């Protein structure tokens, strides 16, 4: 249900800024760069406990107020005002797919929006 | 002396696939043979402090996936690290990088097309 993607990404990991996902080489617009399996938290367990951990930096809203943590690279993308990556949530398959929003140049950081949303590509 | 640290870690693109399994939920499977001692995955570790784990994290599904780390901390392997099933007869070993908060996973032997990769 989820194979290797094989995209020209690296993680950069600095004392200063922590971790981020960066382009090794130019990437075409609308290229799927990552498919991340999700670790799912129930609504109750995230409200009672999960939200008071560092999970609160990274998780995404899911259906019925459940909360998902993207494994793979998905939690590593930083947020920016001008993101170059967008994503789609798949409810049936419990993953999140990441796509380039435009052509990406070599050495650019791959960033997502600050904002979340709740709809699913399989709905 | 010195300066701040700065690392560039590639994303190892191994011939692996996640599949749902019969009993064990998701697991990791080989798509083609893999030599012995090939590094198949380098997972960044999301670190939980002793306190947030003891007070909150252990009460969540995190408890099913995290690795005991030093000083009462618990590490959740991002990447594919949390997707390996555990096994009696594992064909994968791992090691922690305590300096940088990664876990690396290596095949214990030749892996065959369709075999499940399992740790302990
Ligand atoms: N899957
Ligand atoms: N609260
Ligand atoms: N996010
Ligand atoms: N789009
Ligand atoms: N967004
Ligand atoms: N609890
Ligand atoms: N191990």
């Amino acid at each position: 249900r989820i194979p290797v993607i094989r995209s020209p990404l690296e993680i950069r990991d600095t004392e200063r800024k922590g971790r981020g996902v960066f382009a090794l080489e130019p990437i075409p617009a609308q290229t799927c760069i990552e498919i991340s399996p999700v670790l799912m938290f129930s609504k109750e367990e995230y409200e009672q406990h999960g939200q008071y951990t560092v999970l609160n930096e990274y998780t995404y809203v899911w259906s019925e107020g459940k909360q998902g943590l993207a494994l793979g690279l998905g939690s590593m993308f930083n947020h920016d005002r001008h993101p170059n990556v967008y994503w789609k949530k798949d409810n049936r398959n419990n993953y999140i797919s990441y796509y380039t929003l435009r052509e990406i140049k070599t050495n650019e950081e791959l960033c997502i929006s600050y904002g979340d949303h709740l709809w699913f590509e399989d709905e």
